[PDB]
C-alpha cells in the first residue's frame, strides 16, 4: 500500500498529517530532528508518550480537527528507511536540500511526488533537479504559502496545535500539467472548503506569495537589523511608521524596485506579472473603499513609479490600525501593527540563532540573486539587502567573539541549492 | 498725545495691549461686544471690579508678562468717541468690516495705521478700501498670523491670559514700504526676540500663513462636516487617517488644488509662490531626517503633482505622534494627532454657533473665490469647499427648525467685504 513520508514535525506538518490520515489513504511516516534540536525532542518525547497528535480549532468554520496517530515517527532524516511514493516538505524551504541528501538511496528513487508546503522561488527548480538524479519522472508540486495559522499553544505539548485562521486562496502548481496528483489536491481543498487556484507550473504558484516581496525590504533594512542583531533602547515595531518602525519612503521604494527586480526574472521565466497593491488589498487584509481608489489597485501596474510608491505607502498606513475592528469609546482601534521583532537568542545549547525573519528572507533572496545573476538580470536592490544581512552577520561576530554563534552567520551558504539551480536553468 | 484703538478683548487684544502698554507711547483703549456677547460681558465685568489685565508666560522665554491697566475699557464699538491715530484688529478677520463700519465719522477721519493681527487672504484690501472714504492717506500692516498662542486658563478670569508658546518668524506687509510704522514694528519684535521678516505688501505677508491653504481640505469635507454639524457615533479626530478622521489620498488632493488655485491668485498679483511643505516642515513643526528627503521639499515646487501629493501625505503621517517626545517604555510616543472636532453649540442665549473651524474657513475661502472670480481665475477646488459647507448650512436649518440659529447659518454674508474687494481691484 501507499506510504507517504512527511518531513517536518512542527504544527504545519501535524495539520497536514491530520489531513492525509482523515482524507487519503496513505499510511503516513513523520521524520524531524530530535537528534539535534531541542524542539524535534519535545516533539519525539511528547507524541512517544501520548501516541497521539491533535488539531485543534478556533473558528468552527475548520473541520481540519482531529486526533491522530501516524504509523511511524522517526527521529531523525537519517533513519528513513524504505520506500514512500509520495513525500511532503513541511519544513523550512532553506531545508529542502539539506534533508533530502540524508535520505537514502532506496528512498530517493522510490519517490513520485515532492510536495512543497512552503517553498521558496526556485525551491521546484531546485527539488526537481536534486531527484531527477534517483527519479526519472519526479513530480514536484508547489504551494504558494501554507493553508493558514496553525500553532502550538503550550510548548510542554507541542503535539497539540491550534489551527487558527485558514487563508482564502491559495495557488498551486506542478511539474506535471494536471495531473493524477494535481487532481486530487484541488478535490481534496474542495472538501476542505479552500479555494485552489491551480497555476501552470510551481515556479508560478511560488510566486504568488506576499512576503516574498514586502519582507526583504520591511526586515533587510539599517533599522530593522539594528533591532534585530542590536537592541532598540525602546520597544520598536515593524510595521509602524518611523522613528517607531521601519516605514519611510525610502522602505517603499526599496520594495517597489525588489518588486520590479523580480517582475522581470517573472517576464523571463513568461511568468506573469502580479499586482503587489490588489494582492494586498483582496488577499491579505482588507481596508475602507476611502482609502484606495478602485481604479488604482486593477491598474496598479500601469501606474507611474511614485504613485506605486504612493499607494504602497498609503496601504501601511491604513493598517496602523484594523480599520474593521470595533472602536473604542475614545475612536480607537485595535493597534494592528505593534508586531515586535524578534531578536537574535541563545537556544537550550546557548547557540546564537538568527529568527526565522530575516534568516529565511536571507535565502529567498540569495536564491533570488542566483537566478537573476544567471539570467544576466540586475537585481541591484536585491543585492544591497544581501550585503546589508552579512555585514550585520559580520558585525555580530566580531562584537561577539565570546559566543557560540550557529551555521547561519556563515559565509557561503546555500552552495548545494545554488549549483542545483544552476544545473536546472542550463539544462532548461 | 498719540491714542491707540484695540478692537477685541480677548487673549490675543490682552496680550498686545500689554506690548503697546510697555513698549510704546500709546493711551490705550480697548473695545469689544459687551452688549450681544455673553463673553465680552465677562471680560468687561472682570476688567471693571479688577482694574487690571495680566499676562502671565510658561516658558521663561518670554517677557511679555506683566499686568496692566489700560486708559479706557469700552462695551460696544458704538461707544468709541473721539480720534485715535492707530487702530490695532485684534479680532476675527471676518469682522473687521462690521465693526470699522460701527465707529463714527471723526474717529474713522482721524486714523492713520490700520495693524491687521490675524488677517486672512484679501483682509488689506477690505480695509485700504473702506478707511480710503475718511483717510486720504491711510497705512494698512498686515501679519501673516498673530506672534503665538495664548488662552484663557479661567472663563471666570478672562482679563488674565497665559502665553503658552511664541512662533520662530513672523512675516509683515505695510502699504507704506519701509514706513516710520514698519520701522518700530521691526524694532519692537526684536525687542520681544520674535523674528520678523517685512515682507513688501501686506497682501505678500497674508499668504504667508499655512491653515489658509490646509484648514479649507481639512474642514470641508464631507467627513470633517459631518463630524461638526452631526455627530459622530465615536470620537472622531482632525489630523487622523481614515477612519480615525479624514485625512486620505483624495483629502490631500484637494489640498494640492486648493495651493495651486491660490499660487495663481498668487501670480496674478506678482506675489511669491509658498512652498507648502517646506513651509510646514522648517516653520510648523519638524520631522525627523529620515522621512523627508531634503532635495523633496527644497524643490517641494518643481515636483510632479502626485509626488507631491504623496509628500504632503507622509507629513501628515509623520505627526500622528510627536516624533521628538519621549517614548513611552512600550515605544509608543505622544499623540499628538488626536485633535477633536469642537461641534456645533448653543450659546449663553441658546443659540446654535458654528465653531471658528470651519466658520472662519468659509470667510476666507469666500473671499478667495471671490477675487479669484474678478481675476477670471477659476477656483474648483474652492468652489466646491463653499458648496459642501452651505449645504452643511442649509441642512441643519432643516434638520432643526425647531432652533435659534446664528447669523453664520445663513445666505448671501458678506455682501460688504465682496464689493469692498471688487472696488479695490477695478481701481487697482
Ligand atoms: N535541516 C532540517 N532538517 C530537518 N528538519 C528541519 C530542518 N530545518 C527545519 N526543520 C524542521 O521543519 C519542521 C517545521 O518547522 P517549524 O519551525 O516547527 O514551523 P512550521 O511548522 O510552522 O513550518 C511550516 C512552514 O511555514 C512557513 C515556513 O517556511 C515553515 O516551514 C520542524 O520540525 C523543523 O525542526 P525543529 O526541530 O522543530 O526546529
Ligand atoms: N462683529 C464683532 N464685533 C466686535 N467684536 C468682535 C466681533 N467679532 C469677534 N469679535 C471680538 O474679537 C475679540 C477676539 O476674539 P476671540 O474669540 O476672544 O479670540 P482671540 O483673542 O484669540 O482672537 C485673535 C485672532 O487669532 C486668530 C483669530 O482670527 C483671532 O481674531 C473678541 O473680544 C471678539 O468678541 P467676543 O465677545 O469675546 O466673542
Amino acid at each position: 500500500m501507499s506510504k507517504l513520508l512527511m518531513i517536518g514535525t512542527g504544527p504545519v506538518a501535524i495539520q497536514l498529517a491530520n489531513i492525509c490520515y482523515l482524507k487519503s489513504d496513505y499510511e503516513i511516516d513523520m521524520v524531524g530532528r530530535a537528534s539535534t534540536s531541542e524542539k524535534s525532542k519535545r516533539l519525539y518525547q511528547a507524541y512517544k508518550k501520548e501516541k497521539q497528535f491533535e488539531v485543534k480549532i478556533q473558528n468552527e468554520a475548520h473541520q481540519h480537527e482531529g486526533k491522530f496517530e501516524i504509523n511511524r515517527l522517526y527521529k531523525d532524516v537519517k533513519n528513513v528507511k524504505g520506500e514512500y511514493e509520495t513525500v511532503v516538505m513541511a519544513c523550512t524551504a532553506d531545508a529542502y536540500y539539506d534533508t533530502l541528501q540524508q535520505l537514502s538511496l532506496e528512498t530517493l528513487q522510490s519517490v513520485k511526488h515532492v510536495i512543497l508546503i512552503s517553498p521558496t522561488f526556485g525551491s521546484q527548480m531546485i527539488v526537481e533537479q536534486f531527484m531527477s538524479k534517483f527519479s526519472q519522472d519526479i513530480e514536484v508540486i508547489s504551494f504558494s504559502t501554507y493553508l493558514g495559522d496553525t500553532r502550538i499553544v503550550d510548548k510542554e505539548a507541542p503535539n497539540h496545535v491550534l489551527t487558527t485562521g485558514v487563508k482564502k486562496k491559495l495557488y498551486m502548481g506542478s511539474t506535471h500539467s494536471n495531473s493524477t496528483m494535481c487532481q486530487r489536491i484541488s478535490a481534496l481543498a474542495e472538501q476542505l472548503k479552500i479555494q485552489l487556484e491551480v497555476v501552470e507550473s510551481p515556479l508560478h504558484a511560488e510566486t504568488r506569495n506576499s512576503s516574498l516581496y514586502v519582507h526583504p525590504p520591511l526586515f533587510m533594512n539599517d533599522f530593522s537589523l539594528k533591532a534585530i542583531f542590536e537592541g532598540t533602547d525602546v520597544p520598536v515595531y515593524v510595521y509602524k511608521l518611523f522613528p517607531e518602525g521601519p516605514i519611510t519612503m525610502t522602505l517603499i521604494r526599496e520594495m517597489r524596485l525588489m518588486w520590479k527586480e523580480m517582475m522581470a526574472i517573472l517576464q523571463a521565466f513568461r511568468v506573469p506579472s502580479v499586482n503587489l497593491l490588489q494582492f494586498m488589498v483582496k488577499e491579505n487584509y482588507p481596508v475602507r473603499p476611502e482609502t484606495l481608489d478602485e481604479g488604482d489597485i486593477e491598474h496598479f501596474e500601469i501606474l507611474p513609479d511614485i504613485l506605486q510608491e504612493y499607494l504602497l505607502y498609503v496601504r501601511y498606513t491604513a493598517i496602523l490600525i484594523d480599520p474593521f475592528s470595533q472602536p473604542d469609546e475614545n475612536g480607537h482601534y485595535f493597534d494592528f501593527s505593534a508586531v515586535p521583532f524578534k531578536q537574535v537568542y541563545k537556544n537550550e545549547q546557548d547557540v546564537v540563532q538568527i529568527p526565522r525573519m530575516p534568516s529565511e528572507d536571507y535565502y529567498r533572496t540569495a536564491m533570488i540573486q542566483h537566478i537573476g545573476k544567471m539570467l544576466g538580470i540586475k537585481t541591484p536592490m536585491i543585492d544591497q539587502f544581501l550585503t546589508r544581512y552579512e555585514a550585520s552577520c559580520q558585525a555580530y561576530k566580531d562584537m561577539h567573539q565570546d559566543q557560540q554563534l550557529s551555521s547561519q552567520f556563515n559565509t557561503n551558504l546555500f552552495e548545494g541549492d545554488k549549483a542545483l539551480v544552476t544545473k536546472f536553468l542550463e539544462i532548461n
